[PDB]
This record gives C-alpha cells, sequence and structure tokens, in this order.
C-alpha cells in the first residue's frame, strides 16, 4: 500500500471550518498549528542564514511541503521568506488555494525564533498585497520575519 | 513518475491541537460533518444489494486509501453491521488512541449508505465502542432505523 | 507499498473493437453518458467563482490522473471556454487519433458545471474542433448557453 | 505522474453498458475484446503446458491481470485454467465483480489456440456452477479449454 | 511490487558477447532477439503512419524502451524512423551506449512490415553516418526503413 | 522514476540463444557473465560465513536478484548455498524459469573465491540432489577440488 | 521524485571508523548522533506509554527506521524497548548487521526522556543477553530504560 | 517497497563528526570511505575516457549519486571531473551541502586509478578555480604526480 491520501479530507475540512468559523478565527488556529509542527521537527542551531535555508529544506523535504529561499534584508535587517508550493488542499482561503499558508507563519516562526538570539523576538507576517502577489504562483506564500513592539494605548483595549 | 505532500504530520499537529482547545464531543460532530461533506464528493452508484454496496465503497476507499470495510444485514433488528479495517492513523489523538479520525467515517457511511435504493435512506450512525477482540485502527459501526 | 492493474492495452483494444462494430457518433455519445456518470461519482463542491471551480475540478482531475484543465469565462457570449491538457490516450482510436476518450470529458464537465451555483445550470458542451495550434492530447470545449 | 486511473471510467462504463445492452451481448462483446488483446501480447511457441504457464504469467505480470494456473487433465484432456485477481471493476458482472471475466475467456483462447495445433480447435468456457465458484475468491476466475462440435439440428436455427 | 534490475547483468553480458564473438554476429544475433520481441508485442494493424506511430509508442511505453517518430518520405518511399531513449547498457556498442541499437531494427522491422500490405516488403536499417548522428544524443537511434532487391552476382558469390 | 524493462528482452534473447548454441554452451557463456558482474561489484573481506552472507545479500539487494544463504558443512569441508528468487525471464531453462541459474555459479564463484580464506581452491557445482523446493530456488556447494 | 541511496556509504564508513577506532569508541559516537537526531524530531509530551508508542512510531515511520513497542515494567520500575527493523548497513557491529544499534539508544535516550517528569531521570541500556537476542531476529535491538545512581568511589576513579 | 531513509541520520551524523573532530580530519576520512566504495564497486577497464564516463555514470545510477563528465586536457596531462548532484546531507561542509565532497576524491581516485594506463600514478585535487556553479556540483582534477 501507498500512505492514505487526505486531500479529500482537507478539501472538506477547509470547508466546514471556513463555514462555522471566520477567516481571523480559523488562520489563528492555523498558526498553532503550525507552531506545533514545529515543535515536532527542527533544524539544528544554524550558524548562517544560508545553512538555515538548507536545513529548513531538508525538512520541508521530508513532508514534501515544498521549498523555500530566506533572504536577509540589511535595510531594516527584516527576513524575507519565499515559500514555494504549499500543498494545495481545494479552493478555500485568500487567496483561493492558499487556505494552508497561516501553517507556515506558525511553522518558519518556531523554525526562525529557534535561532541565535539573532532571530527571538521576531514575529511572521504574511505579505497579502495583491499587487507582488500577482507576478509569482498561487501556491507561492511570501513571507516577511521582523522584531515585535507595542503602544501603550493599544495595551488598554485587552 | 512524481511526489504528493504528507499530511500526516500536520494533522497530528492539528488534532492535538483541536482536542486541546475544543474538547472530544464537539471535535466529534465536527468531523461527523466532515465525513459527511467527503460523502458529497465521492459517492457510490444507486446499489440495489449489500454485496454491491461493500464493493461499491471499498472502491471509493481504495481511492483515497482509507482502509476496507465489511458491510453485513442483520435479521434480528434489521441492522446493517460495519467494520472498517485500516482507519488511517493520525499521532495518539481519540478514543481509544490512533482513531481520531474516526467519526470521519460515521459522516461518510452515514452519507454513502443512506443516498442509496430503498428503505435504507432513513437509517442513522451509532459506533460501537463496548465489544482486546479488534485491533486498534477496526471501527465498528451500526446503521440500524 | 503495491500495485494496480494497468486497463491501457484493454482500452486501445477496447476502443478499436467498439468503433468497428458501431461506429463513430454512437461511440461518441456512448462515451458522453459514460463521462456523465462518472460525474456523478465524483463531484466538486458548490462554487462561486470560476476561478474556484477551476481549482475544485483540478483537484478532480489528479485523483485520477485525468490531466489538467483551465475554464474563462468570456464576455462576448457569456460562453464558458475549457481547455482540457493530458486527456489519457488509449491508442490510435479517436478524431483526431489518441482522443477516443475525449467525449468523456463533455459528458464529464457538462456534469460537474451544471451542478454548479447560479445560470450555469443551463449551459450544454460542444468541443471546439476547428481552431496543428494545441497538442494531441488537448481537448478544447465549450459551455455555452 | 503515474499513469492516469482507469478504475472510475470503467466502473461507469460497465454500468452503462450493462444498462443497454443485455448480459449476453456485453459477454459477447468482451471476449472479442480479448481476444484482439491476444493479437496484441503473445506467448513464443511453448513445448510444454508448464512452459506456456509460466509465460502467461510473465504476460499477466506486464499489465498486471493477476496469475494464473494450467492444468491438463488426461482423463479427458480438458485444460483447466485458475486465474487469480482478475482485476475488479466496481460492482457489475455476475457474480458482481467480475465484469471483466469474458476478457479472460477471449484472452485464454487466443493465447492457448496458438499453441502446437496441440490445443489448436479448443473453445474457453467459465465455470460459471455457484458450488465451486463459492470456495475460491471473488476475483479468481475458474475456466476450462477443450475441443469443439455440433448437430446437425442445431446448424439449422441458424 | 519490486523488480530485479538487469542493468549490471547486461553491462557484463555485452561486453562478454563482444569478447568471444565479432561486432557483426552480435548484431545479427540482436537483430533476431529483436525480431523475436516483434512476435511477443504486437501493434493492430494501422491505417496511416501517425497512427502507426501512436500504437508503437504505447508499446515503447509498455516496456520503457522510450520513445519514436514516424516520417513517410516521399521524394524516396522510405520511412525514417527516429527512436529516443534506447536503453544504455554500458560502455559496448558503435558508438557506445548503443549495443541495444540492433534489437531496435530487428523490432521495428517486424512491427512495420506486419502492416498495410505496403510496408511488408522493407528492410530496416541503422543511418551511422558521422554527420546526424552528432546532431542528436548517443541514444537517438535513426533508421530508414527502405524497399529491398538483389544482383545476378551478388548471389552467385556464396 | 522509470528504468527501462530487460523482462521481455531477456525472454527473446534467452529463447534465442537456446535455439542457437545449445545448452552447455549457454551455461558456460552465463557462468563468465556472472564471474564478470562478480568483478564489478564485491564484497569486502569477510572474517565469517556468517558475515559473508549479509555482504552478499547486501549486494543481491543492491540489484534485486534475490536473497542467500551459506551454510559451512564439517563432515566434508564444503559450503552450501541457498539463493532464493532468481529472477525468472520466461520459459527458458533447467528446470523452466531458471535460465539465469548459471550465473549464480560464476558470481558465487567470484564473490567467494575473492574472499581471504575462503579458498580459492573452492570450485562450484549447481545441485539436483534437493528437489521439493521452489522453481527459482537455486542450490549450490562450493568445495574445494586439486585440479581433476 | 527519487532518492540517494546510503547503504553501500554507511557500508563503507562504518568498517572504516571501526577500523580506526574502538567498539567503544564507535557507540559512543554513535549515542551522540543518536541523540542529536532526537533534537531534530520530536514526540508531542504524552500521558501515557501506550500514546508515546504511537507517537515514536509514527517518527521512525517517518525516515523508516522500523517500529518499536514499549511495556512499563513494574515488579521494577523499567520500560522494555522492543525495536525492530534497525536498518542494516553490512556486516559491522555486535551482532553484525547491527552497528546502528546505539544509535537507537541515544535516540530513544532524548525521546524517552523529554517525557512526563517521570521518565526524565532515565538512562537506556542495550540487552545484549545470548538468550534472548537469540529468540529474536539479528535487526531486533531490545532495550531497557532505568533510572540512573552512582557510587562514591566509581567517582573518585578519575 | 521502502527502504530506510538516512539522510537524517546523515544531518546528524556530520555534525557531530564536524563538532569533534575537524575538518581536515573529516575530509581525510571520508577520502577513505569513498576509496572503500570503489573497492565494493568498479567499472570494467576502459579503453577510452569517454567510454569511462559511461561506466562511472552507470555506477552512479546505480546508487542515485548524480553525474559526471571527464575531460582529457592535453596542454598539461590532466583529467577535470565535474560531478553533479552530490547528494546533501544537511548543511554541513565547504560550502555548506557539500560534505559528502570527499568521499568523491577517494572514489574517482579508486575508480579512475584501477584503470589500464589511467595512470595509477594520478593524483586528485578537489577545485574552487570555477566557482557560478551549482552548490552540489563538484570539481576535481586528477593528474600525475612523482611523489611530492
Amino acid at each position: 500500500e501507498k500512505k492514505p491520501d487526505f486531500t479529500l479530507f482537507l478539501q472538506t475540512l477547509s470547508w466546514e471550518i471556513d463555514d462555522q468559523v471566520g477567516i481571523e478565527v480559523r488562520n489563528e488556529l492555523l498558526r498553532e498549528v503550525g507552531r506545533g509542527m514545529g515543535t515536532r521537527i527542527m533544524p539544528p542551531p544554524c550558524q548562517t542564514v544560508d545553512k538555515l535555508q538548507i536545513e529548513l529544506n531538508a525538512l520541508l523535504a521530508l513532508i514534501g511541503w515544498g521549498t523555500v529561499t530566506l533572504e536577509l534584508l540589511s535595510e531594516d535587517q527584516s527576513l524575507r521568506i519565499v515559500h514555494e508550493n504549499l500543498p494545495q488542499v481545494g479552493s478555500a482561503g485568500e487567496p483561493s488555494g492558499t487556505w494552508l499558508a497561516p501553517v507556515l507563519e506558525g511553522l518558519y516562526g518556531r523554525w526562525v525564533t529557534s535561532q541565535a538570539g539573532a532571530f527571538g523576538d521576531y514575529v511572521v507576517t504574511r505579505d497579502v498585497d495583491a499587487e507582488d502577489l500577482n507576478a509569482v504562483p498561487r501556491q507561492t506564500i511570501i513571507m516577511y520575519m521582523r522584531v515585535r513592539s507595542s503602544a501603550t494605548h493599544h495595551h488598554h483595549h485587552h
């Protein structure tokens, strides 16, 4: 036998979740999942972004969730994450096709913030601007990783 | 002659996550709805006998590698007995452990069988959980009224 | 991690046999009905846009390795244009040769698309056969009224 | 890619044919097919039933249509053909599961009557007696191969 | 399912044969097996070259020996066979990598001349010109099928 | 990603040879080829029979040619070789299905002779003392001879 | 997809290492890599042995290193690990075929002691008794996990 | 039917070694192992460079270790070896991803030295003259030396 196929199930599972639960809540559910995946498989402690890239691809390769490039952006030392071939699971998600994308946000977040302390206080953010979402495939997810903060006035409004 | 992404790990982590936040009964209900949804995506032809339905359902399971199933119509209660081998295991979540996916089958057999020819229509699905006789991934269900 | 029987040869010989005994138009009609039958066995969810339908149909094709498809809604006629790549080839039968299976797709897209949300319902399926621009196994169809 | 899957198609194709066309006509259609398959793949000329068996299995193996044993029955020199794992194609056919069985009748017929002249004037016959159809799997088809004949009174009634 | 590998066996077989036996005797040996393969798998009777081509590629596909095109050449009456991905079994043959090439000659011989009473009259010859074996990859094997003919004292030389 | 199938070629090749050359000459030829293969892939030098066994099985796994046990017999100083799943190529050979068997002689002959103290004075003989054994199981002995 | 094969590489690596370095140094080396593998793939925190077992087998499945059972032994407090199909890489190791066994010790070490504060205190030791390595296949590796302890002059011996 | 994956083991093994032993000692070790592998699988004795090439590629196909070209340079009498797709095992080695590269030296060293008249006076040197070449492409030269 092969292993069983979950594509059908996730197609229908994503439909149900989306029906019952807002875009928001579902995304937050999916990042926690991705964060948890990253407690199950992890890179070793890498010396350089490049080495981190090779190790992440090895991990992706292990479950066939595609390939990734990492680019350290000096101008603000954010890190650009370009993930290719996010597995497609039916037409849910925004854009349609990309339901699993938050899983990556949580995955990359756990993965990358495990590094030197160099990337300790970082947060992942999916690039959703339809502009540069256009010239790149449906199943390509672009994320940026940067350091977090918070206003005193945001602080209330718990 | 190429490859497909694996969802096993993701489902281990989804299940764990769901079980953590929402609890058992509520997970089951959802899973049932989803299996019931699957059933609107793939479905058998209108079958005339149980034998024939059995074959059509195994053909459906083979398509997605979800195991095998036997079907038994019972004299005493006019109840249909469903014995499903090899439910895909996704980690240690579920009752008993390894069986998180079980209610998907309830939803699924629920839908696949009622779309059927005759008084089949009006039955419902309970999963047996009383009667170490049967392997971890074997799920036993009844369709009965 | 095991194997499945091949039907290619059998279909080469079936096609040849059918084409021999019953002729072209009658073969097409049958094949259309069969594709239309397939459509009652696997089916997309209710889609709201064409983009979404496209993805759902490719997911269905992938399941059975029947190729890929693009879908295009046209201003001028409100016509939907279907371009299917890699129809399984089964030997040299069909018009043009290699394409015996083409009308299965007519039946199939016929059913998959009409079960759909909206005025989708009332369309019909012609296959284009006028306009060496497009590969042997690419089938072009219109859904138009 | 794999090759495409025809199981779905044949499930539905066998349904349609059975709907429109009697058991009889469909079987006769399927033997002609099997006979034609045997014009596409064939054994070499074998010296012994055993050698013929090995060569047929090699051919079966080539398209995964299962395995076969051949037994030469001295008492009447019929040949017993026991085919295992006829591919299953949905629930049509009698018994349900065995829609493709006549394909074998035509296949074996071409295959076996290609031999020495030893098996020249032979006809294939599927054993359908529910008795010894019982203790053997659904996808096991038993055929007997024997020499043909015909009454003068059968001869009219064209 | 998991099959045995013959590549190494053939690597050593070709080398041994080539050692004991001429280039010429080896080729003739290999054409005969080639024509024997044609007795075991066949196209149906095709109405046109194009259909013949589809039917031959299906056969090639069956045993994974690569692909082919056929072009009817009429300034001449010959048929140009271009075969891609002749399986490679080590360094034997001329050019090296190409030992199995005569098998093609025998196979295409049988395969083509079974066809429309037109072709039955043809001999296969392999193009070995330096010129246009150079435009094309080493496992590409080019054959022409032409119609045969002979001379009053080529015979008497025997 | 798909490699080419050689079975049908081998089926037809075996036939062609067996037609034209004989059996004893075929056998001799196939034994050289087995010898040849053993110059292409080899075990390390082995300390024990049990080690050699694992080593040889790794070599057979590598090309999918089956599995083998090795038994060292004391009474006479011989080595019983049992090979399961000789690849079958059609109905040629003695018995039918085992055309490739002599390749095994050449091969084990070479793989074992290579050996440090598995005497390169060891010769090879395929057997029909031990019969029922599956069609594709081949039995062989390696015992030392002194030169006729 | 088609992966590279390391079996031969490991066959030669084990042999070379064993040549240069003691049995003991090799095992210790291999436990460390074993425990490093445990830093790259992990179970989640399991509530019971049985669940731990399911989670460990899933991990094993991931890299195809075989299967395992865990039995809580309470006349004692030890945990009996029985691992099947330790990958074989040639004839090295004691018994031969078993070179990779210490990797298991390090891997199970990390894997089990991550678990319920209960286990964190445990050392893995491999059962190598003649007796019950004989009931079981050579790639079956039996380990016990017990809790650690030490002596006032085993220390002073350093 | 599934064999075991060694990648994760290799990723972790490379790391462990590189931690504890150095690079030059690692390299030396891996070169012996390549030497070792070349005693386990070998080409036939080759007449030409072009033949050797096909032969070596068949050996690499056998274990999925990539492909190689061989070029014989006249000006000095050297042989340029270009290996594509060195198996990658994690981010170890110089550059990252190429930990296994020295195995290639041992291996080509052995496979070529074996050769009739590919001089067993030929030594090996891996190169960083030729840079962009893909991460997993390894370039090597074999040129004769006389002993320092």
